[PDB]
């Protein structure tokens, strides 16, 4: 009614205070934009806020930022009185240092400008910590001010920009919730999941008797999967934090200097704890040194460890009102009888980041310094170093941010300012330039040792040349099962795994089946000759049939698989006979054991087909063959000018006359023929051959006509046989 | 429902017992047993307990085991009590726990069944409101039996668990977050069938275990024509189980079963599994795509366990294709017989396998090609059946039955189509219906709708699948 919600802030506002009510939430309330607001709850603390409008929330919830939902101590679905107030502006204030773990803080100036140009109309009350971050990424991070005294005290206010600010500097505590808390919007990462982890121990936590036995059973156990420490495991400490219980923390030094007797009574002393300060949560990430067990000989001291940790759990009724909870670096170093019933049951594996899921595990590193979302609106987005970092993750992009704000200091602190004592003048001269970001990715510091990884892609059909009779068919096969199947039953039509592709390497083929990924706004996943080739040297070969599986989650995707076959007839000669090889096979039983019906569709590509199963010609598999015919004139001119397009234009360079005389180049030619034939074009270089358009015809005569009637006759004896 | 005395041996109690802690314990354990008696002793941890394949898991492990086995022999098996012990799976087994003086019967629990499965689902089915009787399809277990494959109650019980938080998420978050709880929030707990289906959808099914069997739905009303071998099924299979009075009249002899050949699947898969219904017996598939699963798994070993595993399932028949597939790429095996190490496993089999039990041979291929003379030879796969493309009378029966699940209308003229093609097998008109069906009337807003042409378009573009050489073939290498 009055009770709008609280979130987790995706527009940041790193200022705080200007937290983001929605235009459809304000009218709800009769509240207009640009107003003081009054956050009003349980405990009768008080906060102000400034109303701005996002565009895609709806007024379901409001979305609020972090900060100011640790001032109120606000978990996610609280309940709040908000209501537009009389508007002031303040005067002179005072503020104070908050010392807790902080050892004292910054001792110079920088009371003026750090603090007035970071203002920006925050609505606020005395005694109010704000948060301030900036100027650097080391050294500087999100940092509370404890608030004395201003002079229109209590009243709403909002402290101007002509308006002086004094800091007392007078060592003292946080009168108000204060860090070594980390919210969920403080946190990143998975976004569903990290509402899908969190929602069977939410209700619990909170309350006893609100789900208790009434839905199911609560959760036994938890195992965690991921990096474990670069901030998957500041996750743990962090989901503590919302829910206000004790945190217990199962640690390796601990484990490793506890030696006989000394860790094995160790495992009952933290247990005696566990039902002490319970309710409490029950943290391991030493899963990997705890019970790495293959069932091997580790010693007594490892068996008797893990045998006791069984125990341990077995030992509670599974009511002291308690949750034990594991992590671990992979689907690897595990106990296998931890997944027998009596112990840990539900394991939700931790993925990687996406495009869209690099850019909420930025937002979190992405300001401890001066940079911007709406105010660098491409420039410094996230986005743009997004696309170029591959294989990345919060601490190895925290610590190469940090390398990288060494670039800022290289270019900055050293020959300027040694001094101890910190300049005002420095304090303007601290940016960011997107140079800096960009000399560490040419640096070696980027390395991906992850197995599996999934992409999008940037491909339209605005790029996308000629053949419109398969892109149409393509719709046909792809896109149709996914509005209509209310119609898909009503003509009551069988089901299928998908069409197949044949064609010269990456002439459209490569191209025109990454087109078609982003059009359905799906997701990509690309099974790839050099691809596989890095899967099975590593041992990978297995974590296929894992790849299958992953398919389903990660649907609606499409499955692209190419030349995983081309290692097929070397071990026994398989084209129509279908003799394969014993991985291989792995992908053959698959097909036939997978589900139809899903979100996933099968396609496959190569230059002439020559290797194959009948069992793949066969339904439930590999299907029809789409022909794919050499770019016709009316095609390759459509191809031409999205090669030209990019390049200057001038009639020096005619399309015309060069797609009549040859009728026979496929799409890696027209592809090819303006990489170095283009450096050519025009002025890039001193060389004569300039501005002609002979030096196109010169490469046309070097480069084969590519005009062959026997394969393509060998195509279609193939596809009907 | 004995309501004697249970002796609990468990994980946490081993594991926290080192050295002098256990070893008393084992005594201790059993000085309740002479106590508790009568009382029977269930022990779930011979997994941990004798693991041992014979290798050094060190002394405390030896120690164990030893004194388990005297703890057994130290009782005259008159206190009246009975040792029983479980484990996850036929391994982690000491190998002398088969000997005398000790465990002696050993009771293998498998995996349930579509029936087994509700029987099941019943136990975890009512702690909430849903029926059998009272809703007689929609929330009955069976259709919840065929789509899940490979779990187990706690399993199926950690699965509703979480299907129920779908009827939670759509219910109790966003309605009551009180302590206390409301009268009418009782009403509106129900349980829609979507809540276990957005869990089939969702990732939490996996199946790891290595033999399973099934049963299929097809019946003889799915399928068309070649109604000669038809009844030709039904002489080989369905005799020798009514009869066998009458088979020690004639006194002919044993044999194993007949062979298949065609293109892949065309009536060939759903021909062998419709007569697993009829006869009301059990269906065990060995297919290429289910082998290369198996001996992936190392479970190529356990291929002779399923010979074994056949014979009380019973009746049941055994359907093997593409195994000899494997087999050229060592050694050139057509009629010269030379085929691969573990396919001999299968060969040596059929010769030492018992007849006149219940299991039925059953074999297919799309051109044979791949086979050895003693697998032409008797007391193994046996003389050929040959699958003909289907006529005009035979593609009319299965055309009326790849349109009788797609609308109706004269647009669509089986009789045309049938006569001008006599060569299409089962798989074609089975494939001609997906993509061009999709095609029929209105699914979609493309041009080729309501028209016999677009039949008639996919009917140049696919092949005609007439080839009077292969079949040619087929008589050559049947009689030689």
């Amino acid at each position: 009614g009055i009770i709008l919600r609280v979130a987790e802030a995706n527009s940041t506002d790193p200022g705080m205070s200007r937290v983001r009510l929605d235009e459809s939430s304000r009218r709800l309330l009769d509240a207009e934009i640009g107003d003081v607001v009054e956050i009003e709850k349980v405990r009768k603390t008080v906060g102000r806020v400034y109303r701005a409008r996002p565009e895609d929330e709806n007024k379901g919830i409001v979305r609020i930022d972090s900060v100011m939902r640790n001032n109120c101590g606000a978990s996610i679905g609280d309940k709040v009185k908000v209501r537009k107030v009389r508007t002031e502006i303040a005067k002179k204030v005072t503020l104070a240092p908050i010392i807790r773990k902080d050892q004292r803080l910054k001792f110079g100036e920088g009371i003026e400008e750090y603090v007035q140009r970071a203002l920006i109309r925050r609505p606020m009350l005395e005694q109010d910590n704000i948060s301030v971050p900036g100027l650097t990424l080391a050294g500087q991070t999100g940092l509370l001010f404890k608030v004395v005294k201003t002079l229109p005290s209590k009243v709403p206010v909002e402290i101007g920009e002509e308006t002086k600010i004094e800091i007392r500097e007078e060592p003292a505590s946080e009168v108000l919730e204060e860090v070594s808390r980390i919210s969920y919007e403080d946190i990143g990462g998975l976004s569903e999941q990290l509402g899908k982890i969190r929602e069977m121990i939410e209700l619990p936590l909170k309350h006893p008797e609100l789900f208790e036995r009434l839905g199911i059973t609560p959760p036994k156990g938890v195992i965690l999967y991921g990096p474990p420490g670069t901030g998957k495991t500041l996750i743990a400490r962090a989901v503590a934090n919302e829910s206000g219980a004790n945190f217990l923390s199962i640690n390796g030094p601990e484990i490793m200097s506890k030696y006989y007797g000394q860790s094995e009574q160790k495992l009952r002393e933290i247990f005696s704890k566990a039902e002490e300060t319970a309710p409490s949560i029950i943290f391991i990430d030493e899963i990997d040194s705890i019970a790495p067990k293959r069932e091997e000989v580790q010693g007594e001291v490892e068996r008797r460890v893990v045998a006791q940790l069984l125990t341990l759990m077995d030992g509670m009724k599974e009511r002291g009102h308690v949750i034990v909870i594991g992590a671990t670096n992979r689907i690897d170093a595990i106990d296998p009888a931890l997944r027998r019933p009596g112990r840990f049951d539900r394991e939700i594996e931790i993925g990687v980041p996406d495009r869209n899921g690099r850019k909420e595990i930025l937002m979190i590193h992405t300001r401890n310094m001066p940079l911007g979302m709406s105010e660098e609106e491409k420039n410094k987005f996230l986005e743009e170093m997004a696309d170029y970092t591959y294989g990345f993750v919060g601490a190895d992009l925290a610590a190469l941010v940090r390398e990288s704000a060494m670039n800022a200091l290289r270019r900055y602190l050293p020959e300027i300012d040694l001094d101890k004592p910190i300049p005002t003048e420095i304090l303007e001269k601290m940016v960011v330039t997107e140079d800096d970001f960009k000399n560490a990715l040419k640096s070696i510091e980027p390395s991906s040792l992850r197995e599996v990884m999934v992409e999008v892609p940037n491909v339209h059909w605005d790029d996308i040349g000629g053949l419109e009779d398969v892109k149409r068919e393509i719709k046909e096969t792809v896109e149709l099962p996914l509005l209509k199947p209310d119609v898909f039953k009503r003509l009551g039509i069988r089901p299928s795994k998908g069409f197949l592709l044949y064609g010269p390497p990456g002439v459209g083929k490569t191209l025109l089946a990454k087109a078609v990924a982003t059009e359905s706004n799906a997701n990509f996943i690309s099974i790839k000759g050099p691809e596989v080739l890095s899967k099975w040297v590593g041992e990978s070969e297995k974590a296929i049939r894992e790849i299958f599986k992953k398919a389903k989650q990660v649907a609606p995707a499409i499955v692209f698989l190419d030349e995983i076959d081309s290692i097929a007839p070397r071990r026994g000669t398989t084209s129509d006979s279908g003799v394969t090889e014993r991985i291989v096979n792995q992908l053959l039983t698959s097909l036939d054991g997978i589900e139809v019906m899903n979100g996933v569709v099968v396609i496959g590509a190569t230059n002439r087909p020559d290797i194959m199963d009948p069992a793949l010609l066969r339904a439930g598999r590999f299907d029809k063959l789409i022909y794919i015919p050499p770019p016709d004139k009316e095609a390759r001119l459509s191809i031409l000018k999205v090669h030209t397009k990019n390049m200057p234009l001038a009639p020096d360079v005619d399309l015309n006359d060069i797609a009549q005389r040859t009728e026979g180049y496929v799409g890696a030619d027209l592809e090819n023929l303006c990489r170095e034939a283009g450096m050519n074009a025009y002025r890039e270089n001193p060389d004569a051959t300039s501005v002609s358009q002979k030096n196109f015809l010169d490469a046309l005569k070097t480069i084969r006509p590519s005009v062959d009637e026997e394969v393509i006759k060998f195509y279609r004896t193939l596809s009907e046989t």
